[PDB]
């Protein structure tokens, strides 16, 4: 049950990803 | 089913968010 859920806060690292590329735009 | 998994890409919308407020603090 709780394994299931662990996908839905597992996505939420897309956020960071995608900011991370943009800090590289910041610059550039 | 699909209901549950709604949930999973909901969150991914927390990117977007997390990257506005960033777009304020790049002009300032």
């Amino acid at each position: 049950k709780g394994a299931i859920i662990g996908l839905m806060v597992g996505g939420v690292v897309i956020a960071t990803v995608i900011v991370i590329t943009l800090v590289m735009l910041k610059k550039k």
